């Protein structure tokens, strides 16, 4: 019947990972394009697995390892459509919004830095989807106005994203 | 991997936007969408810092809606998971520019029905949006007769087509 | 999440398929429009599963043939708030970026033409929702740099979708 | 080639939303952007068909502002333009989406300032917009202080940013 | 000083024509992407004017008819990064979107099938640029409720891009 | 529109100039947000022209050069509502999505780094737009086979933004 299964996610420090669920073998030209336009220096592996044809993880990387880190969480998901970007000198928000606007795209799971499981479920031999992801961990409490002033005070003086 | 359901308190008048995010600046960045997209609009913004202290982040200008937010935020328990609660305007009137955020990954729902958030704990303190049960199953197959009544709502009630 | 079912999903050759959630009695005018103003001579049906009040499968189509098969898939997967559209003579990527920005639409589960099924969880009788998708097979292997040579030329002299 | 100038009536509490389009879709979508975007939005939105029967089309939910918007039509007499006024709503709340109407294709203008339109006609009948005159030219640099007071204003007041 | 220039656009019956403002060389091979991915059976011819460097007129088309109508309007224009697309089986409608979004892409000075003129200023040699556009012809006059009743079944029952 | 202006913009090597129009004061600061988050890295200069009240310059930066370059330009054109924006270390592909879609901003003007001009109409005293921009020159000829072979490869080994 229909099996669940947890697949952990590699995060080397300095890295952020975006995982999501496209279609078309051009969604790995594509990504490539979003990426390297969004950013100047960003170094990334993006990894999409086709889900017929000759059923390949498609790849195109800047950084071997970053390619590697990609390739292999998409033969870990084996899950058809899928596709893994992991991304160094850029940030998620730095390139999300051209993601999301690529036509082949449809989902994105999760864009985090975090410990990070996906689960998975197969229903047949080689037939495997993403049911969801555990990106982090649970709340521990609730922010006092302090702790949001504190907040406000890293974005403005800190990353300074803010005024 | 453990599953929970996790009922969605909805108050008349009330529409709720449930999604998954990242990054701190997430909270402000909402907070903005809302308040530039209608004029009076009161809602209440809660997400779910993953990391570090892991504190529920909120902003709103309804104490009421902050705190039904911060509260859907604590019973769901999940890492970058957030909660809009909004009055005075519909999802419609905002949820391109939530869509846009760039932080924003994720909507899982936009409603006012009945709701039911299916939840994955496969550890503790770990856990994931499976999916929602928005509302009921069908019923039946619009009909011509129906398909011509709703026409009419959306041309003579709410004016949103001509 | 009491109980999971698998919804398989019919996809006629020559057709495309995309699932999705979103909300509100608009939708299916909406995405009735994004669909017949996106490409000239698209031949499709629409089915949305109103979720409250009368709770009808509401549809537009300008083929029988897809309406038919929309307002199916509707029925089998059941849940509400959820979306189906069958295409002819169009591919997903002519139409969903103005499918993603219809105001009503909230998620896009698949845009495929293979395999598929639909996960399905029923908390209780009238209440279900989706979980995922199943979207083609699992990968068969890594693309090699002769296969990503076959790719690109595929993109370029067959398709043309690429320089 | 002719210049033109062409004042810009704007009552107080209005703002208006000048651009150019094409094809006679144009109305209905915009109608159907502006009452999509917020509640209560009052407004008058009119387009110059450019060829068939060169008629100005409109839609509106305010005859005030429709009319208002029929004038300026009339005035700066040039193909494909169109204009819409709006009450009850500011132009941030239904920009974006007026951006992306497929048939929008230029916004010359969104704004509740003194406003003049410059019009080129070339021939009778073939009008084209070359620029607007969008309120009045700097007095001045921002000081620290005046920056100060600008986002003291938009915390504050209309409270957009936290 | 100052030279302002009209430049008659030729549009044969069929055709549309869309005139705009962009930057940099990789301009032509996104607009070539976003037209063919746009609608299966577009015909179209793209010409792109390259403002520095060689400042040659970069053009990509599937139809030669139009690629010359492209290129001949760019060298008439004779303006800086001012790229003009001809496009037939397809409706601006159907691709201005995906236009719009290319990152080049900054602005759009038409979009139509209407008489057109183009008014160009030349402010020393070889330095011009585009003033405006003359879409079509003025009003004629403002229509009545009858005329809206007509517009409107024109769209529903003609076209059907409304219900 | 009874005088017109021609005004130069100086361009520093390394850096790129974005002119356009916006409305209400918060345009500077939403630019500022659509620059930082952007691009980890960038180095700017905004200038706003408040078009009424105190119409005064409004400007943000974190590089002083750009800050003074962007504020001088804004002096120069001296038109309501007109922005100006200077970058380093960022191109304006990596930006310019973001800044179409900041809603207080209407129009884009330019975006390069080659010689232009702004071209600005006064009707009266202190009432002044803009017409248009010569955005660097006019083309030396067209595109042979050759020279596109040529920009393919510039596009996929030099800048590598293609494959």
């Amino acid at each position: 019947s229909i099996k669940f299964e947890l697949i952990d996610v590699p995060i080397p420090q300095g890295t952020n990972v975006i995982i999501g669920q496209a279609h078309f073998i051009k969604t790995v030209e594509d990504l490539y394009e979003a990426l390297v336009t969004s950013v100047p220096g960003v170094k990334f592996g993006i990894a999409f697995c086709e889900a017929s044809g000759k059923r390949l993880v498609r790849h195109e990387a800047n950084d071997e390892e970053l390619r590697n880190l990609a390739i292999d969480l998409c033969k870990k998901i084996a899950a058809g459509h899928v596709f893994v970007i992991y991304i160094r000198n850029a940030w998620p928000i730095n390139v999300l919004n051209a993601i999301k606007n690529v036509p082949e795209v449809v989902r994105i799971f999760a864009a985090t830095a975090n410990p990070l499981k996906v689960i998975v479920a197969e229903v047949e031999p080689e037939r495997r989807g993403v049911v969801g992801v555990v990106d982090g961990h649970s709340p521990l409490g609730v922010e006092t106005e302090k702790d949001r002033e504190e907040r406000k005070k890293f974005l403005r003086e800190v990353v300074k994203y803010k005024l």
